[PDB]
């Protein structure tokens, strides 16, 4: 169930009310239908998070979804959110690997901060033994996804049991 | 009014002496901060405290045979509780506390504290958030006390259900 939340749903009914306002991420994100899985995986539930201009536009969002109790949303203020990253010396020699999710997505020009936000360092391989791999010779704690759509992280934590 | 799979593990609690309890019951807060406290620890709220990696490795494969889920285990004797405050930031208008600062844990958990708060900060409103992380550069997490939420990076989370 990909919809839009109704908070999402409240905010762009009444688009108007903010001029700030962008679009969601998943709107503005422009990849090869190659790496939409692993693209997927990396951006999780951020793929709705509300995109707008400024801070302001966030507040007038934030007050008008508290005042009508329609739900939360997470937004992306182009004026707020930290793009930078620093790329990992060496991944790019090791065996699978596609590239940097940030190389693998483009945004319409005034917006390039978000590929940065969105996925930081993040890496595309071509299988989960290629991720098992880099993971523990560069003892990653960046996030990793395949190309079939499964994602590795530094981890938080012990889980598991099942 | 936990899954399954932690309801299992404390029913069965005798087979780990090394258990603990979950983080949400260890919170001991203000009821003026337990709004921003609960947006700030997220759904680690839910996570097993154990004191140790040998407890963790039992619970996971106690769990692998029951199969009655999944859950998250922090073993005291693995996370890290280090952070640094921020000079000045105390004294800026609107600054509530660092939530580490807000929140009790008894005496022989204190490393829990650190690991799940860092040097997080709680602020009275978004606009105080904004300004402050502005003006310090605050590459660490805000709450507001009524819960909004500024990542490290900027995002912004808030609204009411």
């Amino acid at each position: 169930y990909r919809g839009f939340s109704r908070a999402v749903r409240a905010v762009f009914e009444e688009k108007e009310r903010f001029p700030g306002l962008v679009d969601v991420v998943s709107n503005l994100i422009e990849v090869d239908e190659k790496y939409s899985l692993a693209v997927s995986v990396l951006l999780g539930g951020t793929a709705q998070n509300i995109v707008v201009r400024n801070v302001d536009t966030a507040k007038a969002i934030v007050e008008f979804l508290k005042q009508n109790e329609a739900g939360r949303v997470t937004i992306l203020p182009l004026d707020l959110i930290d793009g930078s990253f620093n790329r990992i010396s060496g991944l790019e020699n090791e065996r699978g690997f596609v590239g940097y999710a940030v190389d693998l997505v483009k945004f319409p020009s005034d917006l390039e901060v978000l590929g940065g936000f969105l996925f930081g360092n993040s890496v595309v391989v071509e299988t989960l033994d290629d991720a098992i791999r880099m993971k523990k010779k560069y003892r990653l704690n960046t996030r990793i996804a395949t190309l079939d759509g499964e994602l590795i992280s530094g981890r938080g934590a012990i889980t598991g049991g099942r």
